[PDB]
This record gives C-alpha cells, sequence and structure tokens, in this order.
C-alpha cells in the first residue's frame, strides 16, 4: 500500500493515522450571560445614579 | 454619542444607565392582616364590656 521504511522497492501498508486535537474549554461562553452590546466608538460611557 | 473625556472635539459612546433603588419591605402589608376600616370623623370610640 505504501513504500517501505528504508527501501523503495518493498511495500508496507499504512494503517490510518491518529490526531491529537488540543483541549478547548467553554461553559462560560456556553452560558448566555454575556449578551453583546455592539457600538461604534473606541470608548463608551455609563451613567451611575442612585437615591435614598 | 457624547463628548469624550479630555477633549471637546472627539466623541465617545453613552451605552446606558445603572440605578440603585433602595430596598423596601412590605411583608406585613402584604400579609393582609389589617383590614381596611374607612372613617368619616377624626376620632372613633369603642365599647368594652366584660363579666366574670
Amino acid at each position: 500500500l505504501t513504500n517501505s521504511e528504508k527501501s523503495r522497492f518493498f511495500l508496507a501498508d499504512l494503517t490510518g493515522e491518529v490526531q491529537s486535537i488540543p483541549n478547548t474549554y467553554g461553559y462560560i461562553s456556553g452560558l448566555g450571560l454575556f449578551r453583546s452590546a455592539p457600538q461604534t466608538q473606541t470608548t463608551f460611557l455609563m451613567d451611575l445614579t442612585d437615591w435614598d
């Protein structure tokens, strides 16, 4: 199926491959907590008000 | 879109407003214990009779 290890005139089959995908975590972006608030400016302001 | 800090010529964004309403308790009012007794005069009397 495939040429050998150290000779070009002999054969040795290649039985697939194995992959090692890294570990990616979620469960924080998974929860629908952080709802997006797109804007146009480089900085944004907020108003803080309170009473008693 | 409001005036940025430090400069009256560039702009920033005003996303919103956060409010701090004071805590209010209404357990006794919501219990319905005190039945309403509308009154016409400014004072009301009461008779107290008992025996032994």
